[PDB]
């Protein structure tokens, strides 16, 4: 039983060398641009110089906000909002991954808000305006290049919250598979785990009559599973990078959600306190959430076990088939190098209660199961 | 993989009773609305009264353009543009199927053009502005609820031209499966045959490395194959209508073709046939598509083979790629015939008398098609094989 509204105004520009589309795409906007990026990777790869060149071709007056953290922080958002006020910025260009875009979304909203951007992240102020912005993507993961959501951390309060607004869809996102070539193996693996985890979140629901969405989810998982072993030992293969970029962006922010569970993400956000790799936390927690919630409807995980993970049902219960499917998932991720226990990041049980309390700060959560549940899943991990 | 730009700003509102979303969606537009619809169907079903009621809740001043033709005429577009200037229209609401939406798109562009809308249809004048419009869809799988295209007929010249513009995407389209309950058995079958055909058109290409698009196409075909036999014997089942309405939007909005150009040769040939004989579009496609598939098989048999194996359940053990594919084409043709679709030109009482004239119409713009570039001899062979 579900009604839905779909709306995605982001322009998607896909293909080799399409960073050259920046001047044509920037003509309709002002000439004061704030360039936002993360660590040294864009300068190390040469994408920085590529972009600065195109921003020069567009007669744009460029300011920079470098150093966005892998788990982006409000202090950095506030610094960028300040730069927009100081230099009368008209437009923002995020060059990097999901963290850079999530941060750019908050600066875009924060540049038309009189106060502090943490108000927006916490949903105290619903944005009424935003600067326009665009992206040049360097790794697919969560679909941020083509959705309106953003996850920001407050290092002081040790909180990490997801917010969104219809006003902070990217105007355009330039997706060049070549721009993902320098992503190293570990982050390449993290991106694929995150992509698969997002599909899982959209699959575990109780809405009857989603036959095509189910096949789209299963199709996406199969494609990533086929691609990942070939990609990780051949990181500069255009075709394999193209497939993961396509399935991480347009495929995942398609009609796959056209209601997800998202409990595993909420628990990971709470554990992340530790400032750990997001998708690393997901690889540890997701199989145990699947085990914890299997009974709510074993048919969902059973269908993944049979249609995605090649589990043979002969002489097994529906529960058995599903649990086998979870084991193959975890083994698949572990075979890529992904972690599978909290000890892999040197995390013990000391702060589990504090972590669970943060996860429950906004009440019970989850759709496949409304989640003490949090603590049990943490302990199993 | 082909470079591509994807942009589709249409808001899709989907679900039971969602026509009640109209007033909330209209708050952002002016209050002079031209309500555009076709024949008597929406009044007979009660949808017309539902819409008028909602338009009353939105404090809107309603003018109407009723009687849009199944092949909408530029004359009717011009009538709508005249109404827009006269009553100072701000917004258009299309209630109906692809014909009603296509006509509304041409009125929307024509309402900002000083001259004759036929200039827009023929691409003599490229639109620079348009009135906004929204839709309430009454037919699945026409593609117009979520794209920027429109097909308009000049009754005088007997020409039918496809045009489009980034300015005439619908602002929103309200998709309620209940609003397709009165679509009769034959047209329900036609919509599903056309939807499968459009997937085929987007699947038959020589672009390497489209594994996910391939699976999206295969997945869509499998869902329709599972749904269609049940729907035609249960025409008011919400779930079956819902699945067809949902998949029919995806099949036709471009979310399948991104990164690969479709073939569209079978559509072009059916369009040539229909310019001569007054047959249903999907009927022509059911006849022609299996024979197009046989004619072009040698271009790359692995392509139809993959459909045969992944969609049509053909076992490949001890068979050549061509045999596997041909068995798949056979199973496709049998599936369509099992729904009631025709499979030979003779089913519509069409012989070989006009095949040459039809082939010439198909070739009016030179060679066509991407999986195989067809010339006149190709068209004649496909046509004759279809008798
Ligand atoms: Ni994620
Ligand atoms: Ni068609």
């Amino acid at each position: 039983m579900h009604n839905f509204t779909y709306w995605n105004p982001t322009k998607l520009i896909f293909g080799r060398g399409e960073v050259e589309r920046l001047p044509e795409e920037l003509k309709s906007y002002g000439k004061n641009v704030l360039l936002v990026y993360g660590g040294g990777s864009i300068k190390r790869s040469g994408l920085y110089d590529q972009v600065i060149e195109q921003l020069n071709k567009a007669g744009v007056t460029v300011h920079e906000l470098a150093g966005v953290e892998p788990n982006p922080r409000v202090s950095t958002v506030n610094k960028g909002v300040a730069l927009c006020k100081e230099h009368h910025i008209d437009f923002l260009l995020a060059v990097g991954g999901g963290s850079v875009i999530d941060c750019t979304k908050a600066i875009a909203a924060g540049a038309k808000y009189d106060g502090d951007a943490w108000d927006i992240v916490t949903k105290k102020h619903q944005p009424k305006d935003a600067l326009p912005f665009g992206t040049v993507l360097t790794l697919a993961a969560t679909g941020s290049e083509m959705n309106s959501g953003s996850v920001i951390t407050n290092w002081e309060t040790k909180e990490k919250y997801g917010w969104g607004s219809p006003l902070v869809f990217p105007k355009f996102s330039i997706l060049d598979p070549v721009n993902t070539f320098t992503v190293p193996k570990n982050h390449t693996i993290y991106g694929m785990v995150d992509m698969m985890s997002h599909v899982f979140e959209q699959y575990f629901h109780h809405v009857s009559n989603t036959p095509y969405q189910d096949r789209m989810c299963e199709s996406l998982l199969r494609t990533v599973i086929e691609t990942a072993p070939k990609l990780i030992n051949d990181l500069e293969n255009y075709e394999l990078r193209e497939t993961i970029l396509y399935t991480g962006t347009i495929a995942l922010n398609g009609m796959l959600s056209m209601r997800g569970d998202w409990a595993t993400h909420n628990i990971e956000h709470a554990v992340s306190v530790y400032d750990i790799p997001h998708a690393g936390g997901l690889a540890i927690l997701f199989p145990n959430w699947m085990r914890h919630t299997l009974s709510e409807n074993p048919a969902r995980m059973k269908q993944l076990a049979v249609r995605v993970f090649g589990v043979e049902e002969a002489g097994k219960t529906d529960k058995e088939v599903a649990l086998e499917g979870i084991d193959k998932l975890s083994a698949f991720w572990t075979s890529l190098g992904a972690p599978n226990r909290l000890a892999d990041y040197d995390i013990n049980d000391e702060q589990l209660d504090t972590i669970a309390d943060k996860a429950m700060a906004n009440g019970t959560f989850g759709q496949f199961k409304s989640l003490e549940d949090v603590l049990a899943i943490l302990k199993a991990s």
